[PDB]
């Protein structure tokens, strides 16, 4: 059985190579996914052939309960694992199972360096600076259904101020951070990634909420719990932090 592997693409866990040599399936692609899926395939000794989602989503569901994007793509057993910055959520799980995260990250705060600001109360407290997220991504809905006091005045603000504190997407926050007093709430492992290649820009404070990207599988699955334990593995030899090195290392 040659496993189907549904991704899509995401710098930099799943890119189309730069190449134009005669690169064919699998070789087609690249990034940390990618360089996952190599080693799980080398633990659990499977055959595997990479297809990128159709419809270009990660997956959610409608009102009748259909869902769309990878997690359709398990549930109709059209692929075998989901390899991809999956996130392992609560409604997810109702439908498809995850193996244990291979990645944990969270939201942060993206701005500029050499400012006093530390932390979320420090933009909280204060209206000086203007701060916002992705407009109805996952970083904004943390904060428009969140309850801690502290996330609440952030929603009210960001919210009172939609039309210039809410941007269209990534390029253009980090645009609106390096160019006026803005900071940007976006998940850590972005920040990491623009910061290692923006000198101008640093993470501030720690950790807004918690989760973790995860393989998914259909329910059932035999692969899951091999998936986990190759996933432990290779943490703990030190190879998923070399992994997120290679890809996330800049200068
Ligand atoms: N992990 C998510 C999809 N995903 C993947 C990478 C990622 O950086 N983000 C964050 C993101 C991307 C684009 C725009 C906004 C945001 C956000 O953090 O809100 C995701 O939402 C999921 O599983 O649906
Ligand atoms: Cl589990």
């Amino acid at each position: 059985r040659t496993l189907i592997v549904t991704t899509i693409l995401e710098e930099p866990y799943v890119m189309y190579r730069k190449s134009d040599k005669p690169l064919y399936g699998n070789d087609r692609f690249e990034g940390y996914c990618l360089d996952l899926l190599k080693e799980l395939s080398n633990i659990l000794g499977f055959l595997y052939d990479v297809k990128l989602v159709p419809d270009g989503k990660y997956g959610a569901q409608n009102d009748k309960g259909e869902w769309n994007g990878m997690v359709k793509e398990l549930i109709d057993h059209r692929a075998d694992l989901a390899v991809a910055p999956l996130t392992i959520t609560y409604v997810r799980e109702k439908v498809i199972d995850f193996s244990k995260p291979f990645m944990t990250l969270g939201i942060s705060i993206l701005y500029r360096k050499g400012t006093p600001i530390d932390s979320a109360d420090d933009l909280a407290k204060q209206t000086k600076i203007e701060y916002g997220a992705v407009r109805d991504g996952s970083t904004m809905t943390f904060f428009k259904k969140s309850k801690i006091s502290t996330y609440e005045k952030m929603w009210a603000f960001m919210s009172s101020r939609q039309q210039s504190a809410l941007v269209k997407n990534s390029d253009e926050g980090i645009q609106r951070v390096l160019t006026t007093d803005y900071a940007l709430l976006m998940e850590s492992t972005s920040i990491e990634y623009v910061t290692q290649r923006n000198c101008n820009l640093t993470q501030i404070g720690g950790l807004i909420d918690s989760k973790g990207y995860g393989v998914g599988t259909p329910i059932g699955s035999p692969y899951r719990d091999k998936i986990t334990i190759a996933i432990l593995q290779l943490q703990e030899e030190g190879k998923l932090h070399m992994m997120k090195e290679k890809w996330w290392r800049g200068n």
